[PDB]
C-alpha cells in the first residue's frame, strides 16, 4: 500500500498542496527539501522530523518561523518514506538534488532507536549548516 500524496493530506492544511506553506506559520516544503537533502546528514533529518517532531526558531527561505511541528510516528515505516518521497518529488526537488536515493522503510526503522524530543531534533537542524 503507501501513497505518499495520500498521506499527505495530514500535512496539507499547513504545509500547502503546492508545498508553499505560510509565511510566518507554516514553512513551505516545495523547493527547500532539496536544500535539507543536499546537507549530509540531510535526509535523516527529515525523517527524525516526521518520527520525532520539531520546535524552535528556524529560518527557511529567509523567513522566520518559530512554531511547533508535532511527531507523525504513529504512521508505518513505509508511511512515513511514502510521505517523505512524496514531499521531495511532487514539486521537483529530487532532480535538483545531485545523486537523490529515496527514502525507505529501513531507514525510518533504523531511527526509530533515537527517541529524541523536538528539541534534540532542531539540534540536528543546527548541525546541517543551512541558513
Ligand atoms: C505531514 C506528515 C507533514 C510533513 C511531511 C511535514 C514536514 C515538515 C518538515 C520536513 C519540516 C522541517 C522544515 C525545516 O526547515 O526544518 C516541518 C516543519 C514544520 N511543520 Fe511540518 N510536516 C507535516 C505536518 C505538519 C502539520 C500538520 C503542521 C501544522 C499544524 C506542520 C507544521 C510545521 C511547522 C510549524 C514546522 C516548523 C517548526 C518550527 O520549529 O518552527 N507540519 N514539517
Amino acid at each position: 500500500q503507501a501513497d505518499g500524496a495520500k498521506i499527505y493530506a495530514q500535512c496539507a492544511g499547513c504545509h500547502q498542496q503546492n508545498g508553499q506553506g505560510i509565511p510566518g506559520a507554516f514553512p513551505p516544503l516545495a523547493g527547500h527539501v532539496a536544500e535539507i537533502l543536499a546537507k549530509e546528514g540531510g535526509r535523516e533529518y527529515l525523517i527524525l522530523v516526521l518520527l520525532y517532531g520539531l520546535q524552535g526558531q528556524i529560518e527557511v527561505k529567509g523567513m522566520k518561523y518559530n512554531g511547533v511541528m508535532s511527531s507523525f510516528a504513529q504512521l508505518k515505516d513505509e508511511e512515513i518514506a511514502a510521505v517523505l518521497n512524496h514531499i521531495a518529488t511532487a514539486w521537483g526537488d529530487a532532480k535538483k538534488v545531485k545523486g537523490f536515493k529515496p527514502f525507505t522503510a529501513e531507514e525510518v526503522k533504523k531511527l526509530r532507536a533515537k527517541k529524541l524530543t523536538p528539541q534534540q531534533v532542531l539540534a540536528e537542524r543546527k548541525k546541517l549548516g543551512l541558513k
